[PDB]
């Protein structure tokens, strides 16, 4: 019914604790992908959220309109979305791709420009935040529905972000505790090592209480990723969060998902 295909491992930032990592520069052609996502299509599929990576990275994100569009205008998906670190986003690409866009969710994890910064969710600039708020403006503007993620980590978990994220209004604000996967952030050949990163159960929890009041929060546990987020990945292969399966351009979805 709903897929996160992270079509791409690129990315420019470098947050410590990515769960998602640079590990390969592959991505498929641009009519393979088309390919396995109308078979998704055909095999029952509604809602894509694509993801990475770094999704507008790519080809100064036009792989990624071209992508949208397709999803929206060939196959009918009435759910098309993106979570994007927000940085690379032109106003171009609203102008000739957003028609074909539902969502857009960015990534944020502090108002706190400075712990942005330390945290690696960003390029230097360290305006992070400031990039966040005029992308709400362009979401109001081409008519896109907004969306904010933030991974919950050990430099954020006592902040509070009730004013700020009532001021943007977004229309979700997913809350995710950050995660261990092995082999992407945790290992000594990872490209990241995100243990310093974690938070414990109860600590997350009690950033949610702390949060109450913000009726657009949506949690997502550690429990809940492990049991409910499926990735496609670069090669269209299924994984999970918990060896990758065959590719769907392969032995097809059915066998995939086993
Ligand atoms: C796809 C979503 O995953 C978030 N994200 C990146 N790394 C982690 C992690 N270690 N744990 C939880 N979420 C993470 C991104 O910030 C994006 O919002
Ligand atoms: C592993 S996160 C992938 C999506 C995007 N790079 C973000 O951080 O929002
Ligand atoms: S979590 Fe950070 S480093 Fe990882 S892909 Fe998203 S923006 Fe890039």
């Amino acid at each position: 019914v709903s897929v996160n295909y992270h079509f791409t491992r690129q990315c420019n930032y470098k947050c410590g604790f990515c769960f998602h990592t640079a590990k390969t520069s592959f991505v498929l052609p641009l009519e393979e992908a088309k390919r396995g996502l109308l078979l998704l299509k055909q095999a029952g599929l509604e809602k894509i959220n694509f993801s990475g990576g770094e999704p507008f990275l790519q080809d100064r994100g036009e792989y990624l309109g071209k992508l949208v569009r397709f999803c929206k205008e060939e196959l009918a998906l009435p759910s098309v979305s993106i979570v994007s670190n927000g940085s690379l986003i032109r106003e171009r690409w609203f102008k000739d791709y957003g028609e074909y866009l539902d969502i857009l969710a960015i990534s944020c994890d502090s108002f706190d420009e400075q712990v942005n910064a330390l945290i690696g969710r960003g390029q230097g600039k360290k305006n992070h935040v400031e990039n966040l708020q005029k992308l709400r403006r362009w979401c109001r503007d081409y008519k896109v529905a907004f969306k904010i993620n933030s991974v919950i980590n050990r430099f954020n978990v006592d902040e509070d972000m009730n004013e700020h994220i009532k001021a943007l209004s977004p229309v979700r604000w997913k809350v995710f505790q950050c995660l261990l996967i092995e082999g992407e952030n945790s290992g000594e050949d990872a490209l990241r090592e995100a243990e310093r990163f974690l938070i414990s159960n109860e600590e997350f929890e009690t950033f949610l209480e702390r949060h109450k009041e913000v009726s657009c929060l949506v949690p997502e546990s550690n429990q809940k990723m492990k049991d409910s987020y499926l990735i496609l990945d670069e090669y269209m292969r299924f994984l999970n969060c918990t060896d990758p399966s065959k590719s769907i351009l392969d032995v097809g979805v059915e066998e995939a998902i086993k």
